[PDB]
């Protein structure tokens, strides 16, 4: 309840880093959790019938012991991600399974094995304390976080951090996540908060924006250049949305795939011009559960070439998986690249390798981002080149609903959660720049 | 005749380039053809039972009219490739199909549209004539050809020749192929003949060797480095046999896959140590027609890790396709590369994308080689770092038998064919360099 003083300092204009170091830490703080004893509570239910509102709690939890390379952070806002939702419906298996294995290494990792699991993989807020060996970050710094958690003990990840052998995700494979008033992070997660954004907007892009950055823009991904034709599946929502922004900002031409006229319009408001509606076109890429339709590939490809004016796809931004993959490979230009980071419709991909090898195409696997790529992504927001796609904000004590919202896919844009922030709209330091980009910032509201 | 007179000049030491240039081209030369009026002779018979002995003809054919950027060459020796076999059994469709579509375009492509198709995609011999616009090659030059045929009119291949939209394969989608006394080639197919090799030894690596170089060694493929663990399917045969040589020569560790211990012995005589017999260890990656077995993948990986001392595969040399692909993707190291150029077992690939995206792996399709890559491949042979894999040499008039040999798959080493050469063993100029590598050159003899 001395949490109020902590908020007062953040809200205070003249509060110094000394003041922040002087703030007493609360004995407990409010946190969204799932409980270890409740992991089997959806037994006998199909996934869709599982209600996150039944599993999610709002607990007074004690502040974790702070270790080396770590920071405690007063969280003003977080977001609900797909992985948070999975955690809440305990699928494929409870997150406690790993937390229990992991917690057996050292006393530091044991901290994470608790009867409750604090979730959330995004964060906008301010540093409260730092641990041994931390010098880059001081108490009072306004920050956002990425969710890659790595000890970098193995050599593997020192020429690209994603290749670390025990790479984990903060709030998912970690306790003390961001859907709470206070969080515990590795400082190698902390990034500067863009000054022209609200807490909730700052927390919004995180995991989804960086994934798109590595996958499409970085040299570990498609290494996109201006002029490239980029096929973007699910262009109007989550992942596809940020990919569309990167395609546009970096001078490429995005071909946007959607399910409805409403979603086509969302794409257009981003500045996308070439749009395909799978539904209105009625693509049936799969003739049945075991055989694909090369005639549907050819028709999809015909439609693309019409919009480009004779030209095939340089880069496919993939993530639906099985349903689309055959077509994705097919429509790609000779020498082109298929870039994948998920398989939402099924992970068993089938494609015709003749179109891959004979056309000199490549398939590249991407996943989240390393600290540089995540910084660079966050930087592009701070420069006002990429914009957050926040759609709706819930309060902390409505996080169950917030998860239900994402679970039932009710919105294309991001679903935000205020943690310490008492209301929406707070945390802007650069009014001049917000006013200059506000229209783009507010593109995804309520949609 | 007039042809014997050409052979006389070739077999001479004296003969100047001035002599060659004054030599008379014959009215007709001997050549291996298939007939346009005999394409439906495979009837309803199954693939295995199709016999190239009954379809391959030895015809007396007129010399084609020479065009710009082209050369006529007296062919001393050639070789039987897979594409030659497919042609002679008319699968998946006749080659007279494309050739008729091709000849309608230019009056010089009309040359390639004849009642007969002179086949063959490998070549060692000596330049007879060059057409307008060619200076780099003179009558009398000892040459070996690569089989890429590109007009390069489009901008697409000017940063990598393979990306040409109208890339054709010489002898396959072209007439006047290698298996004849004279061949017609583009001059951008010509390379210097390795002086320490017999005519037939020089012709053996061509197609198969350049393919393996681009796929594994070059920047367009795996870009292999010393210390890498390379999984090489079909390691004792054609393609794998050169892949295995490149892996060793470049200081990588080849993990060779074979189906018999006889084949294992070939891989050891190449200096490879880590060997898996798929047949003796009874790997069954497909539980049935539609479903794979991840336990078998896993078991295969454990055997790999057993041979490498704990390490997964850096680079996979794929070409079998559907049967082995799923396993390839599994067993590749985090951040590693799967490299593919065929799908002999079937082109409809199925793999688990979770293993691709989450481990940051990549599938790079490759196909043949560009002029630079073909030259570099042939140069590594010239420098005696890579050796021909000759198994048996047939005469011109025994080609049908050699074709039958390759289709039945009775030999591991490349099958050679004498064309103009009266006997095996002619063409050596550096006997001293031959002396140094002779055992290595002969590793595949009668194997």
């Amino acid at each position: 309840m001395t949490v109020k003083d902590i908020l007062d300092a953040i809200q205070s204009k003249d509060a110094t880093s000394a003041d922040f170091a002087a703030l007493q830490l609360p004995e407990s703080y409010r946190a969204i959790t799932v409980h270890k004893d409740e992991t089997e509570m959806f037994a006998g239910l199909e996934t869709r019938d599982k209600d996150p509102r039944k599993s999610i709690h709002l607990d007074e939890v004690p502040v974790p012991e702070l270790g080396p390379g770590e920071a405690l952070v007063a969280v003003m806002a977080s977001s609900v991600n797909y992985n948070s939702v999975w955690t809440s419906i305990f699928e494929p298996v409870s997150t406690f399974a790993f937390l229990e294995r992991y917690g057996k290494l050292s006393p530091l990792t044991k901290r994470h094995d608790l009867p409750y699991h604090i979730i959330g993989s995004d964060l906008a807020g301010v540093v409260l304390r730092t641990g041994p060996g931390v010098n880059a970050w001081q108490p009072g710094d306004e920050v956002v976080a990425h969710c890659l958690s790595v000890e970098l003990e193995s050599p593997d990840g020192h020429d690209d951090t994603m290749l670390d052998p025990e790479q984990r995700i903060w709030g998912f494979e970690t306790n003390f996540g961001g859907l709470a008033e206070i969080a515990l992070v590795k400082t190698n997660q902390l990034m500067p908060k863009p000054k022209h954004l609200t807490w909730e907007e700052a927390a919004a892009p995180g995991l989804v924006n960086s994934t798109a950055y590595r996958q499409l823009v970085s040299r570990n991904g498609a290494a996109m250049k201006q002029g490239d034709n980029v096929l973007i599946w699910g262009a109007s929502g989550g992942l596809g949305s940020y990919a569309t922004q990167f395609a546009l900002a970096g001078g490429a031409n995005p071909i946007c795939v959607v399910s409805s006229p409403q979603k086509a319009e969302i794409c257009r408001s981003m500045g996308a011009e070439a749009i395909i509606d799978r539904n209105a076109e009625g693509y049936k890429f799969w003739k049945d559960e075991h055989t694909q339709d090369p005639k549907e590939w050819k028709r999809f490809g015909k439609r693309i070439r019409e919009l480009t004016g004779g030209e095939d796809i340089d880069i496919v931004f993939e993530h639906p998986g099985r349903e689309t993959f055959g077509a994705s490979v097919y429509v790609t230009r000779k020498g082109g690249t298929i870039t994948t980071c998920a398989s939402t419709s099924g992970y068993m991909h089938e494609y015709d390798n003749r179109y891959l090898w004979m056309s000199l195409k490549r398939i590249i696997g991407s996943h989240f981002a390393n600290y540089r790529e995540a910084y660079e992504a966050n930087r592009l927001i701070a420069k006002g080149k990429i914009h957050p796609t926040l759609s709706k904000t819930y309060s902390l004590e409505e996080t169950g609903q917030a998860a239900y919202d994402v679970h039932r896919n009710l919105h294309q844009g991001k679903v935000g959660v205020l943690c310490l922030a008492p209301e929406e709209g707070l945390g802007v330091r650069d009014a001049e720049m917000r006013a200059q980009h506000i229209d783009a910032i507010n593109r995804f509201r309520n949609v």
